[PDB]
């Protein structure tokens, strides 16, 4: 596409902000509102549509996990809701395979879920998948070669380093090779040939650093770390390129976007959002 999304987050309360960064000219947008504000959300694109997954309105008037999935459209300029998932989810990850929603994980009160399914927009129905083998909420999902990975979380005692497979023909989920270090709330992609897992939450820290997994050689590698220690921070890729949105760094809401160029392992910041804020949804798609 052209234009990176990002739909919703925290700061003091969730947010209903819906903006859009243009690489190509260091703009910011501010488009439609969200319906309801929502913090741990995810942002998917299919078809050039964007859509906000799951999350959790923290409000004065109180909290609500999300089982909802809405949709914007970039040609109308309005959001508009879709069916809702089985259960709420919040900090859920989501992937995308052959044009179909995978939601991942998430929370709903005190319950965190291994469950997983899968949303079709011909026919705007969700059905549950084989669930995985680890209860996960805060994980990061990516899809590479239509496999879906999913990594790291809280499976509600424990962070984690371990991550996982869904193998979509056997309806199968099987462990892949664990991390080098626990992340909860990291952001995950896909570049190249590997699955990046930057940032997140160990149970001590708030993490700078960044690993890779090469699927063919099934290990994890440390590139560069970004310049600001952030969790829950969103992550897409643009041409080539990881970008990280905001995030907290125990001590702040980040307004700080960086940019990682995989031929020189560098990160340098590209932009600051419009305010300081976590737990985002992310996504690329034309511009409005
Ligand atoms: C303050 O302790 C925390 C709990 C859960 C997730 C977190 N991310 N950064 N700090 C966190």
């Amino acid at each position: 596409g052209r234009l990176i999304y990002t739909a919703g987050g925290y700061f003091r309360q969730s947010l209903s902000y819906l903006e859009a960064y243009n690489p190509s000219n260091g703009s910011w947008l501010r488009l439609a509102d969200l319906q309801v504000p929502r913090s741990g959300l995810a942002g998917c694109v299919v078809g050039g549509l964007l859509y906000a997954v799951g999350g959790r309105n923290n409000s004065p008037d109180g909290n609500t996990d999300s089982s909802a999935l809405d949709c914007y459209n970039p040609m109308t300029n309005q959001w508009s809701p879709c069916a809702s998932m089985s259960v709420p989810r919040n900090r859920i990850g989501v992937g995308v395979i052959d044009g179909h929603i995978y939601a991942v994980g998430g929370s709903h009160g005190c319950i965190h879920h291994s469950s997983v399914e899968r949303y079709e927009p011909e026919r705007d129905e969700w059905h549950l998948v084989a669930p995985m083998l680890t209860r996960r909420i805060g994980v990061g999902v990516a899809v590479l070669n239509r496999l879906l990975y999913a990594v790291g979380g809280f499976d509600g005692t424990n962070r984690l380093n371990s991550a996982e497979c869904y193998y979509p023909e056997r309806n199968e989920w099987r462990m892949i090779t664990p991390m080098n270090t626990i992340r909860s709330g990291a952001g995950v992609c896909v570049l190249h040939n590997c699955i990046y897992a930057a940032g997140g939450y160990d149970g001590q820290d708030q993490l700078n650093s960044v690993e890779r997994y090469d699927v063919e050689t099934e290990t994890w590698t440390f590139v560069a770390p970004m310049r600001h220690h952030r969790s829950a921070l969103g992550i897409t890729v643009h041409q080539g390129k990881i970008y990280v949105l905001g995030g907290y760094d125990g001590h702040t809401f980040l307004d700080s976007v960086e940019c990682y160029d995989p031929d020189s392992d560098t990160w340098s910041e590209v932009t600051r959002m419009t305010s300081g804020r976590s737990g985002v949804g992310v996504a690329v798609t034309m511009e409005p």
